C-alpha cells in the first residue's frame, strides 16, 4: 500500500538526485569557466599596462630592489650579499598561463653582473587534482641564501599578490 | 624641500608609477565587476534546481543529516552529544544575498528536540563595502561544533563549497 509506494518514491528519489547532481555539476563548470573567461582577458587588458610600468621603472636605478627591501615580509629573507646581487636586479615578472588555472611564473631580470651567467632566474609554477609542481632555472654561477628559492610557496604568493600588484605602496 | 632637492626625471617617474597603479586600479575593478556579474547569473540559474534539489530530498529520510555524519572532515567535529543533536536535523540550506558581494548564510533546519528551541540555526556572514565584515549567529536557546555558532571560517568553506554542493557523495558513502 502506502509502505511500497514510498518504498518505490525512494529508490527512484535517489536516481533523480544523482541526476540533479550532475545538472548542477555542468552548471558549476560552465560558471566557473566563465570567471576564467573574465580573468584571461583582463590579462589581456593588463599586459601592455605592466609593459609601461616595467618601462618607467628604468629610470629608478635601485625601483625593484628597493621595494623588495621595503616589504615587511620579504625584505628580510636577502643575506647582505644577496642584498649586492639584488644591485643588479632590473626587473621582475609575473605572468599566468595563458588560461590561468593550469599556473603561472615569477622572473628575476639580472643585467650583466659577476655572481651568475643568467640575465634571468625563473620559478615556474604548473598545476592542473589539487597537486603543483615547481621547475627553477639552475643558477648557472661564474667560476669565483634566498636565492635558494630557485628550487606551499608563501613567497610566491607574496610576491604574485602583494608586491607585483603595487610595488610603488612599498616604495613609498 | 623634499621633491626639491630631487633630481627632475626621478621625481617624474614615480608621478608616471603613481599613475599607471591607479589605471591598474581601475581594471582591477572592472575585472571584480564582470565577475560578480558572472556569479550573480548562474545564482539565478542554479536556484530553481537547487529548489528541485529540495524537493527530492523529502522523499530520503535523514539525507542531510546522514551526508553531515559521513562528510570526513565535518564529521570529524562532533562530540558524541553533538551526534545525538544531529540525529534531529532535518535541512541544510545556503544561500548568497541577493547581489552575491553582500554574503550569505548558512541554516541548519532541526526538528523537534529535547536540546534547544530552535527549528533553525543560522550563520551569516555579510559583506561590509568597507573592509571587515560582519558574522552573526543564532543564540542556541537550549532547553563541540555548536561553538561555530558566535558572532566572531574553515567550517563554513566546507558547508558552502563543498557540502551543500554535492551532499550525494557523503550519502553513499
Ligand atoms: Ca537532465
Ligand atoms: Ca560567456
Ligand atoms: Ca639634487
Amino acid at each position: 500500500s502506502n509502505l511500497e509506494q514510498i518504498d518505490a518514491e525512494l529508490v527512484l528519489s535517489i536516481e533523480k538526485l544523482q541526476e540533479i547532481q550532475d545538472d548542477l555539476e555542468k552548471i558549476n563548470e560552465k560558471a566557473s569557466d566563465e570567471v576564467l573567461e573574465v580573468e584571461q582577458k583582463y590579462n589581456v587588458i593588463r599586459k601592455p599596462v605592466y609593459d609601461k610600468r616595467n618601462e618607467v621603472i628604468q629610470s629608478i636605478p635601485g625601483f625593484w630592489m628597493t621595494a623588495f627591501l621595503s616589504h615587511p615580509a620579504l625584505g628580510d629573507l636577502l643575506t647582505e650579499e644577496d642584498q649586492k646581487i639584488f644591485k643588479y636586479l632590473n626587473s621582475l615578472e609575473v605572468e599566468d598561463a595563458k588560461d590561468v588555472k593550469s599556473g603561472y611564473s615569477i622572473t628575476f631580470h639580472f643585467t650583466s653582473n659577476p655572481f651568475f651567467e643568467d640575465a634571468k632566474l625563473t620559478k615556474t609554477f604548473t598545476f592542473l587534482e589539487g597537486t603543483t609542481k615547481i621547475t627553477a632555472t639552475p643558477i648557472k654561477w661564474k667560476e669565483g641564501s634566498f636565492f635558494t628559492w630557485f628550487t606551499h610557496d608563501e613567497v610566491a604568493d607574496i610576491i604574485k599578490e602583494d608586491l607585483w600588484s603595487n610595488p610603488l605602496t612599498y616604495f613609498n
